[PDB]
């Protein structure tokens, strides 16, 4: 049962590559539509959305229409799917980033981080529509594989 | 939107995740699929190609919480490697080449990801999301592998 605010996924709000109309269902159930031009989205919500008062967009599994999120290049963490259901979580420091997380021990990422736009998730908020369900990230005594050699969970990524 | 031949190409084959998918194929048509064990059961009128050949368009206007799962064993696939840019990759038995990209050096991991992350698979699209195609540049062209660089149709390294 959705409700009101407290079933809200949270949105994105930002740049979009294309043009045309957005479509998409919040988890509390309402239908949010997004008008994009020039990168630009107008949204158009009900009251009971959370989503249509902060202005943004929830992006989700029942997301469609013809234009994607360019998210802004000052982010802390995002979510980097990097095998079928398995993630690591990237932080960005500086110019420079760590895999400060993943959901299976030993888990194969490639030594270098994509664009942000190739991100699951930014700082909480959903980018792709279709996505796995992320497992508990574990933080602590874990490694993660690049290639051949192993990196001690909070290491940088090998190529940078 | 002509029946038939308006048509998107679909899918046909294993889903990881249960549950109801729904998109709109080319043609106009509304095409449903139930997913159970793996499997799609599709729904849709006689007028569009992937009622009757059993297959799902998957595109910008697909929803529900399943993705297809392929075979590992395809021919070609299109991979998006930048925001607007693709490679073209040829497997081998064990091994994948490029043959071809959408801009000349462009860089790419020096390993192909599982299947489900092509955005096309032997012409049959995969992803909600893709931006448009630009033409195949299949000769005297090079892609880059970290600071590496080969001319089209050489092997990916990591092989
Ligand atoms: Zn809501
Ligand atoms: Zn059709």
């Amino acid at each position: 049962l959705g409700v009101p605010f407290f079933s809200c996924q949270r949105g994105y709000k930002g740049v979009w590559r294309g043009d045309g109309i957005m479509q998409t269902t919040c988890p509390c159930g309402a239908q949010i539509t997004g008008h994009v031009k020039n990168g630009s989205m107008r949204i158009v919500g009900p009251r009971t959305c959370s989503n249509t008062w902060h202005g943004t967009f929830p992006i989700n599994a029942y997301t469609t229409g013809p234009c994607t999120p360019s998210p802004a290049p000052n982010y802390s963490r995002a979510l980097w799917r990097v095998a079928a259901e398995e993630y690591v979580e990237v932080t960005r420091v500086g110019d420079f980033h760590y895999v400060t997380g993943m959901t299976t021990d030993n888990v194969k990422c490639p030594c270098q981080v994509p664009a942000p736009e190739f991100f699951t998730e930014v700082d909480g908020v959903r980018l792709h529509r279709y996505a796995p369900a992320c497992k508990p990230l574990l933080r602590e005594e874990v490694t993660f594989l690049v290639g051949l050699n192993q990196y001690l969970v909070g290491s940088q990524l090998p190529c940078e």
